[PDB]
């Protein structure tokens, strides 16, 4: 959750519709 900014961004293309990432 922490820093949901560029921050995660690492795993982009795998969280997948993760609504977190590319959301």
């Amino acid at each position: 959750f922490n820093a949901p900014f560029d921050v995660g961004i690492k795993l982009s293309g795998a969280q997948y519709q993760q609504h977190g990432r590319a959301l």
